[PDB]
């Protein structure tokens, strides 16, 4: 069925929730060795979030390869992300190794660091220009350049130094600072202009490696913020865009990284922002 219409005819019948178990019946299942080994205890922040062994992005290191972060890989679409949990205290080295090595442009952070009175991440980025960071045990300093704070979101430049060869690069941090502690949005349209400022910014493009994308498990909310933008580059790119079937990408993008989407409002509020951004679009 075309998207907006077989929209409706979930709501007039109130099955959303059918409909997300049946996704979450089928979706793959594949092994996650590495991440369950008892030395990876503490990188990773929930039990039940791993990444598989066949997708996980490995770090550079002969002592330990392990992050909590897989390749989401969409061929039709040709575009790649990089989805990872929130940062831990003795993960945030492991987080910038990686932006390093993957030669990604953006980061985008979808979650506060505190909610509903938790920590949600590490404070894993400097909050003033004169007080960088040194990560020892990967050998990296990160300076904050300039900050730009709107209603809904935050745009940061940073300055990534790797100290052993003395490179350095341009990092951008988008961070949308408005998900709401419960629930979802009213409307996707602060979401949208969000998603459209990251793609401005080039962070998302061939060009460069993956943006790197996450939340605090790095499958709900960072699940949606991608399955929206592939679903409306796939209309742009088809002869017929009412062929686009959401639910058909999101099973193809849980090939790459369990639970993506959490809840049945987390399905609705991505059909409601693949909807109207295609009118955006246009
Ligand atoms: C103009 S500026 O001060 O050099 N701006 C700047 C500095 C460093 C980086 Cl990585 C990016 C931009």
């Amino acid at each position: 069925m075309e998207m907006e219409k077989e929209f409706e005819q979930i709501d007039k019948s109130g099955s959303w929730a059918a409909i997300y178990q049946d996704i979450r019946h089928e979706a793959s299942d594949f092994p996650s060795r590495v991440a369950k080994l008892p030395k990876n205890k503490n990188r990773n922040r929930y039990r039940d979030v791993s990444p598989f062994d066949h997708s996980r992005i490995k770090l550079h290191q002969e002592d330990n390869d392990y992050i909590n972060a897989s390749l989401i890989k969409m061929e039709e679409a040709q575009r790649s992300y990089i989805l990872t949990q929130g940062p831990l205290p003795n993960t945030v080295g492991h987080f910038w190794e990686m932006v390093w090595e993957q030669k990604s442009r953006g980061v985008v952070m979808l979650n506060r660091v505190m909610e509903k009175g938790s920590l949600k991440c590490a404070q894993y980025w400097p909050q003033k220009e004169e007080k960088e960071m040194i990560f020892e045990d990967t050998n990296l300093k990160l300076t904050l350049i300039s900050e730009d704070i709107k209603s809904y979101y935050t745009v940061r430049q940073l300055e990534l130094e790797n100290l052993t060869t003395q490179e350095t690069r341009e990092i951008l941090h988008f961070h949308y600072t408005t998900w709401p502690d419960f629930g979802v949005p009213e409307s996707p349209a602060s979401f949208l202009n969000f998603l459209f400022k990251v793609r401005e910014s080039g962070s998302l493009s061939p060009e460069h490696g993956p943006v790197v994308v996450h939340c605090s498990a790095g499958i709900g909310r960072s699940g949606t913020f991608c399955l929206a933008d592939t679903c409306l580059l796939l209309m742009d790119k088809r002869k017929d865009p009412s062929s686009v079937d959401i639910k058909k990408v999101l099973l193809e993008m849980r090939k790459f990284r369990m639970g993506l989407i959490q809840t049945a409002d987390q399905l609705r509020f991505s059909y409601l922002a693949v909807i109207e951004g295609a009118k955006f679009i246009m």
